[PDB]
């Protein structure tokens, strides 16, 4: 996350960390949300290398020791079936991963809110991103979860000449876009929260940003649209 701030314990306690393993060490790579005791919500984009993955869960600091993280290893990765990893811009970034046992909640270990089928959000609606991705544009990730607040932009500015054009589909939330705040590489697969009735939701599973760098102007983070998922998302859950 560029721009962000260090997020408190329990903000976002259905943040995940995933990892993999890198010889003798662990390795962070996306970020995820808890959506089941068993089962997390990431980018399908996170999983088409053959890695060995697992999961952390109340996770804050990546190089620390912070009393409260559960380290479970993933059993069944189910990716969208339509996902290609030759054209994000297609849209379908996101998997279900099933966790080999079921981790145990509580103030920073929580089930992620998903919004219903169809929703979606006003302009400019309020929402922060999290994760431990890079800082800055080519820099390094960060130690401590972030946050940044980035409001919605709806479909139709999105997909506008000057912003993202035909590469943003309705199947995706677009957000931020002012040229300091943004996903960045290793936030892909954590949640955009955004506030809905009182209550945070997670609208948005992120998926990129622009080439040309992660904070650019008018090049707002884009996610996976959750609500667009809900169904897809219930299928897998109830066949496996
Ligand atoms: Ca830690």
């Amino acid at each position: 996350v560029v721009g962000g701030t260090e997020a408190q314990r329990n903000s976002w306690p259905s943040q995940i960390s995933l990892q993999y393993r890198s010889g003798s060490s662990w390795a962070h790579t996306c970020g995820g949300t808890l959506i089941r005791q068993n089962w997390v919500m990431t980018a399908a984009h996170c999983v088409d290398r053959e890695l060995t993955f697992r999961v952390v869960v109340g996770e804050h600091n990546l190089n620390q020791n912070n009393g409260t993280e559960q380290y479970v290893g993933v059993q069944k990765i189910v990716v969208h079936p339509y996902w290609n990893t030759d054209d994000v811009a297609a849209g379908y970034d996101i998997a279900l991963l099933r966790l080999a046992q079921s981790v145990t909640l509580n103030s920073y270990v929580q089930l992620g809110v998903l919004p219903r089928a169809g929703t979606i959000l006003a302009n400019n609606s309020p929402c922060y991103i999290t994760g431990w991705g890079l800082t800055r544009t080519n820099g390094q990730l960060a130690q401590t979860l972030q946050q940044a607040y980035l409001p919605t932009v709806d479909y139709a500015i999105c997909s506008s000449s000057s912003y993202w054009g035909s590469t943003v589909k309705n199947s995706m939330v677009c957000a931020g876009g002012d040229g300091v705040r943004s996903g960045c590489q290793g936030d892909s697969g954590g949640p955009l929260h955004c506030l809905v009735n009182g209550q945070y939701a997670v609208h948005g599973v992120t998926s990129f940003v622009s080439r040309l760098g992660c904070n650019v102007t008018r090049k707002p983070t884009v996610f996976t649209r959750v609500s667009a998922y809900i169904s897809w998302i219930n299928n897998v859950i109830a066949s496996n």
